[PDB]
């Protein structure tokens, strides 16, 4: 989608004014912020800048869905605490926009770090349309125009360091008129890690995608679909169908009805574009979809207990996966090998997970991140992760995919 060499650790600052759109979203107990994972990242940019000696340092919010009621408190007082503790320099939380008080505060107290906003000022969104159900309405133009003007209001250089403004727009990624587009190391890492497989990386581009089911499932497919190294490990029932015939025929009949043409089709292009897509042949299937009463065999035999096929990546599947796994190429992993969360029908899967991460070094760098996999990662244990956990399980992917990426576009290379 682009993101060549935007900018990082490039901004010189120096008695300059810095506004940072970070990753400030956490649980919601009292204040007791359950999880500091998101906050930790902020630190490289946050600290570097925090002290460099600008004069500013406004680090924006973003965590919650102030649905029905208004701007409702449940702000970020505790977080400041988190910030204060880490920094030990003093963090002040004011307004996400203005407040006569707002313009005043930033200016007043020399160098500091101010965390303000989120999506309280229904202005960082685009109101919950569809009439009936929940009140208010989408739409809105200039009013937003003012908010944006107001927001930039006290800045110099704006640094995005979250996977938000790369699909949509939303506050902290647009309005912030005035040049200077600086992207935290985090953004930088993705683009770079993420960015190149995209370029001309020799080390093949060896591609690992588990489980069937599409959604952009399908969406996922086309973009992942174009690349470099023609190695994709995708496990689908029809493909199986497409590939041969009988497996599908007794197995059953239908996968993703649309997916059937598209899949055979995309798949074809894939051969042409690169070469090889690696599927099962050995699968394990059990009475229901759940996790109980299970059978593992290779290939042929399905029907009643099914109508799509078996489920989790089994022995055969494991090896091949592992098999390709061992073989340079970069390794990108989206969703579960399958149903990785229903033990029994989530074993081989870990098996795959291990080499990739392990390899990262050996083999080659590993970029896997999302939601489903994320779980996979946490449960198995990233432990060295060695590549990319591309948070924005979804956002990244589309992103991953090659689309333009909105937030990202805003970024150029400082200037
Ligand atoms: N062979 C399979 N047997 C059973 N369930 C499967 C199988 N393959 C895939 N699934 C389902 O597909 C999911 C795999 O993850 P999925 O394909 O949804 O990843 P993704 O689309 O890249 O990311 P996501 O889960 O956030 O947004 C499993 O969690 C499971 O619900
Ligand atoms: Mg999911």
């Amino acid at each position: 989608s682009l993101s060549s060499k935007l900018s990082v650790q490039d901004l010189d600052l120096k008695d300059k004014r810095v506004f940072i759109r970070v990753d400030f979203n956490v649980p919601l107990d009292g204040k007791k912020i359950t999880s500091n994972q998101r906050i930790v990242a902020a630190l490289p940019t946050i600290k570097y800048v925090l002290e460099h000696h600008p004069r500013y340092v406004v680090l924006a919010s973003h965590l919650g869905r102030p649905n029905g009621e208004r701007n409702e408190k449940y702000s970020l007082a505790p977080v400041a605490k988190e910030l204060q503790s880490l920094l030990g320099k003093d963090v002040t939380f004011l307004n996400d926009c203005v407040g006569p008080e707002v313009e005043a505060a930033v200016k007043a107290s020399a160098p500091g770090s101010v965390i303000l906003l989120e999506n309280l000022r229904y202005h960082i969104e685009e109101e919950g349309s569809r009439k009936v159900d929940g009140q208010k309405v989408k739409a809105s133009k200039e009013d937003v125009q003012k908010f944006r003007h107001e927001l930039s209001s006290l800045a110099d250089v704006y640094i995005n360091d979250a996977f938000g403004t790369a699909h949509r727009a939303h506050s902290s990624m647009v309005g912030f008129d005035l040049p200077q587009r600086a992207a935290g190391f985090l953004l930088e890492k993705e683009l770079k890690y993420f960015g190149k497989a995209l370029e001309n990386p020799t080390r093949p581009f060896l591609a690992i995608l588990g489980g069937a089911k599409v959604a952009d499932k399908i969406q996922l497919i086309d973009n992942l679909l174009d690349k470099v190294d023609s190695i994709i490990i995708g496990g689908g029932m029809a493909f199986t169908f497409k590939k041969v015939l009988e497996n599908t025929e007794i197995g059953d009949s239908i996968f993703d009805k649309a997916v059937g043409p598209e899949i055979a089709k995309l798949m074809e292009k894939a051969k042409a574009k690169g070469v090889e897509v690696v599927l099962p042949v050995d699968f394990i299937i059990a009475d229901a979809f759940s996790a109980s009463a299970n059978t593992k065999t290779v290939t042929d035999k399905e029907g009643i207990p099914a109508g799509w096929q078996g489920l989790d990546n089994g022995p055969e599947s494991r090896k091949l996966f592992a098999a390709t796994v061992a073989k340079a190429t970069v390794i990108l992993w989206n969703g579960p090998p399958g149903v990785f969360e229903f033990e029994k029908f989530a074993a081989g899967t870990k098996a795959l997970l291990d080499e990739v991460v392990k390899s990262s070094a050996a083999g080659n760098t590993v970029i896997i991140g999302g939601g489903d996999t994320a779980t996979v990662a946490k449960k198995y244990g990233v432990t060295d992760k060695i590549s990319h956990v591309s948070t924005g399980g979804g956002a990244s992917l589309e992103l991953l995919e090659g689309k333009e990426l909105p937030g990202v576009a805003f970024l150029s290379e400082k200037k």
